[PDB]
């Protein structure tokens, strides 16, 4: 209590508290400190089961408790992938009512029609520093030096990690006398944020020194020059991709569309065109889709992905096309940063959710990516199919 | 146990369980079922203190338990707003290490430099159906009729809601023979997703019948025509706004920048230009900022906003400018859908987090928006200031 | 010749030359001055017929001659518009081979199938200053003051012209403490650039003074704050429109598609979807079309529109849809700044081209807009139809 | 005269005339025809000095005469480039009054402050077909085969041209089962439109046949899949570049800014930020500049570039920054398709304008690009400086 009063008088700050007291009671002191300031008592945030010692060290600061997100599932979901095969029951954490049911309805239709074909198109994590040079003349020299000494930069970056591998520096953007080199890494099963920052920092320190020997002065202004692009919607991510780039598709027969979706293939194609394609074009949107962010969001929260990367997962294009025997229906997500180790996957509830998919640990990120894509297709098909019903009726 | 076997044999579906057995036990049964399919045991997801019966009816389906997100706070954060005044301790739920510490550092620097000036610029929620007409001739007629009969459409829309007010139908986009009317509503303290869908649907039925009397056949293809725009990044939202449009500002003197941020106003201006402005411009990004999505995400999860709306909050522009007396630093977030009742705010842990802000219930959505903007500035200032420190050092 | 030597020694500059000598010989002196510097003789740029006295005063500075652009035509083009009715032969000036022939082929198909239905959706010209305020608090006051005193601002702006009319100030954008008010004008038949700058300048001087009386200090940084948006591709123009917003459409029967286009309606829809819709989405394009800029460009050069406004005319969306009896095919151009008086319409060759359309002078801009839209449809249909042939064959 | 009547009766079409009569008289005949349909007489369009026979074969169809665009110049313009060195007088064809005067003012200010530093950053032309495959499985196979067999595709592509070199196929975009390979060519001094279409078509025929041997069926839907991107504004062009990518720079001392621009370096930086950067950001524009399209347009018309490529040249970013010794000012144009042979450069008046620059013919496209960038900077500097003058005055 004397500590609590020193917190109120601000002789001691909440951040330094963990060294004066145990970490378990550190959470209670912080929880009661902010309760007294706000004049409100809490019952729920203080009741959790995750490991507070490890959470403080890797996942959060100034911990006062935990929030609880309702967890449901959608399934069964038959997937025909390179890494995911069989039927999956997918966990989904959300506070939006009807979202899990919409995906679950999509999973059932897809599974009864043979499952989703899905493939990972690309797999990379990127970091794009901004480097200042004295003039455009140096910016050109800097760019051409990078491209011709890539193997040297690759050894320097890779000496910082047992798990990362630098595969490219492309594109290299120049605006005036500023250079934005997009370092491209393989990250194994980690999402790779921390690894690509450390590998790129050493790479940039090395470039700066090597160029200084050639009488060219540069310096990195910031390791993230907003050309990565990280946690913002960007054309560079839509085009070049980031994280996992995933495509999932199904072919449905006309009789399956009538039986399970209660509609027709031309209606589905019309809805997709008027809404997902034309509607996104005229409002200058980067999401030519209906529901990716919602499905990405629910699956990311359950499995401990970075919540801000829902921004990146909202990019993409749904294609629905009439075929002779029914529809072709596909989702394309060029920008899905996921991982099955590190980050939030270590928090206990999220670990269990990955275990229910068989996707926690090493050699599982590509499997998890394929599940992500199949789940998005299932849910995008459910939503687009339900809209085509109302479309048919009203017409 | 007999039922567990009937689930494995697929005699009964998981969705039908809540009525045969208690909803409390429905959750445990379908968790045993997912455990037996994946052949793995769980220990943590089964712990939940939240009310499962109402969560099943309003927030989730096929519930098996709960995910737990670590919850911290950042503060103190002094805010000079129209609705938020005083020092706030902002709760933040995240799994990303160091994020809360970065915002917590920003809150303290700003607080002892006088607090954050914040204003809500706009407050509205939108729904934009796709309407098919026979031809551009009818599409033009439709647009003009909407503009002419707006008051009547307004009364039909408002008859479905006690809090919703239809204030505009603008812009009204036409592509070929397709019409995308952007209905603009006031929603009170709700985020407004469900209110604007019910109000817009009856309005569209009324437009369709009134036009049929003039022998003009239209029909709504979908109540969401992707011109809203909802849960996607779009120029219409960046320009016209959606949800709350928030702006936060601070003026810092050169002596405060040196003492608290360990840098100068020139370096902060330089970082912001090269990274937030030029960097976003050349990569064709709509987020001319460093950290909005990260901060929005942590606050949205803690307070029960919709997770997919982090997409909308990642839009915006950070401005940092050298002034005679220091630096001017501001964030602009034109597209922040928040609510203090309904949706996920009902979930107990998230409700308590709104209570810690004094932002649960009616007449508090604008207070909450001002807190959101002040927190984003605090963290955006922390990050940019930390980058300008490295910037100066490497220059020397 | 003594003047020529003073030009070489730079005692006198080319700009001040018109007061020392006649304007006719001013052009010859400038032409020979730059010839001597470059050590090349010219024969063509010096042979023209346009009025040099008026061109110097309204269209060009430092004139040395004229460039000649080949002029052809496309037709007949039957148009079913509110202002354009009947068959038109459209002049087109270009240096690209096959462009006029592609449009001419489209005009013939369309005319044999009943002509193009076209309508002007909107008609406005805009100017968006950037105004600096001391703080966001003032920026809000500034915005709310503008909206509540619009009638006062409208009288002030309109006192500068007999032809402009201020119809709106919307949207009003605020970034931090900077305010971007989009002034919206009717301009009659002029494109309106010069009128909206003069009307807006007086409007801003008045706002600045009125706000100063209320103890709020603002000042306009620039009358064009890049939110207009003028001569750049922008979502605000795509969504809110600028200049003329035009939509043209045709319905074609299946037998007409086979007979005149040598293809089918599903092929046309497939080409449009894969190329104009999906291809533009994945490359993050604002032109969901094939050929607008080319057709806009050829028609603008012939009739004296501002060449940089081809940027704005490249925006838009082509929709091609299977119907029970054939196709629906439409073009949407939300951003087409044109005029039938002022600007370049006064240069003699361009005046004649507008006369061939019956579109020079007052009360003709909307007629000309409808012709622009019908011409773009004709050419977009020709190009998309020719691609669907190769598509059918290769499949 | 008898033929004139057969045109009015539609017995013969205008296109068939060039073979029955001389092409010189074909032009006069079909002008009489358009005159008689519109019931109006023309006097000016019938004057042309250009070679009509070759223009009819390479530049135009259904020719009736010529349009005349007023031609001026701006100079002197001192350029410090890799390929352009010395003082240039830049010809500019326009109907917009005051534009040439604005650039002419910029050229003189820069010239006596030391000239424009300019560099060509990149030089390539692109064509991106749409290829349909049966499924994403085959689309992945197709992408990997292209990457694996690039050298063979390169030899097939280069067999169609003496100047074209295929240097890359990147990026290779996949949407569903559709594949958009961006072929990247060197084109010498041509703009490359026609060369990259012929080379890419044979390359695609070769890919299609080689995949058929492995029992994988693909087919090119169109040689231009709108991912090129050609004559539209697109992020892929802003990011990866197309045509010439040009950057021009000047450093100006505070004393030169005061004396020649009548302003200060702070005001220039402020205008550029509020207008070119923030203004373009909030309106979702891809042109973070004031005047590129205007200057590009006048130069493109004078020198015979494609008018529709003004769309591509309007992209880019202007940077103005306070330096210890004055201001740094630069323009970046990542997407400028130019050529010095072929296309419209052949037209006589435009050829003479290239000659006035010493840029007609082979080994001069890079010189011409450097001149383009220096002219855009000169005019962009003139405009922004003129806006900063008004800025300072109204502030006082
Ligand atoms: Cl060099
Ligand atoms: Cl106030
Ligand atoms: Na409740
Ligand atoms: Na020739």
């Amino acid at each position: 209590n004397e500590i609590l009063e020193k917190l109120l008088k601000k002789e001691i700050k909440p951040y330094q508290l963990d060294d004066l007291v145990g970490e378990k009671e550190a959470i209670e002191l912080r929880r009661k400190y902010i309760e007294k300031i706000s004049q409100v008592e809490t019952k729920h945030i203080g009741h959790y089961t995750i490991d507070e010692k490890e959470a403080m060290k890797k996942n959060i600061e100034n911990m006062i408790g935990a929030v609880q997100i309702p967890l449901g599932f959608a399934g069964p979901l038959k997937i025909n992938g390179k890494y995911a095969n069989g039927e999956f029951y997918v966990p989904l954490a959300t506070t939006e009512g009807a979202l899990v049911a919409s995906v679950n309805r999509g999973c059932s239709i897809v599974t009864k029609c043979g499952g989703v074909t899905v493939r990972v198109i690309d797999d990379k994590m990127t970091r794009a520093p901004v480097i200042k040079t004295e003039s455009v003349i140096d910016a050109v020299k800097l760019k051409e030096w990078i491209k011709e000494n890539f193997q040297r930069i690759k050894e320097v970056a890779e000496s910082t990690t047992r798990h990362g591998k630098l595969i490219d520096i492309n594109p290299i953007l120049i605006v005036g006398r500023y250079v934005y080199p997009r370092f491209v890494y393989k990250t194994g099963d980690a999402m790779g944020m921390n690894m690509v920052t450390i590998a790129t920092e050493k790479a940039c320190n090395f470039i700066e020194e090597e160029l200084k020997k050639e009488n060219i002065n540069i310096h990195t202004v910031a390791l993230s020059g907003n050309a990565c692009v990280d946690k913002k919607p960007a054309g560079i991510n839509l085009i070049e991709g980031r994280g996992k780039s995933i495509i999932a598709e199904v072919f449905l027969k006309e009789e399956e569309i009538k039986k399970y979706l209660k509609t027709t293939s031309k209606a589905i194609e019309q809805v997709n065109m008027y809404k997902n394609l034309i509607g996104s074009a005229i409002s200058n949107s980067m999401g030519f889709n209906a529901h990716y962010a919602n499905i990405i969001g629910a699956l990311f929260l359950a499995t401990g992905q970075d919540e801000a990367h829902i921004v990146e997962g909202s990019l993409g294009i749904t294609v629905a096309e009439c075929t002779e025997d029914g529809v072709y229906f596909s989702v394309t997500l060029p920008d899905v940063p996921v991982g099955t180790v590190g980050g939030g996957t270590r928090v206990e509830t999220q670990k269990e959710c990955l275990e229910l998919l068989g996707c926690h640990g090493g050699d599982k990120a590509l499997k998890f990516a394929e599940i992500v894509g199949a789940t998005v297709l299932a849910g995008e098909l459910s939503l687009i199919g339900a809209l085509s019903v109302g479309h048919l009726a009203r017409a």
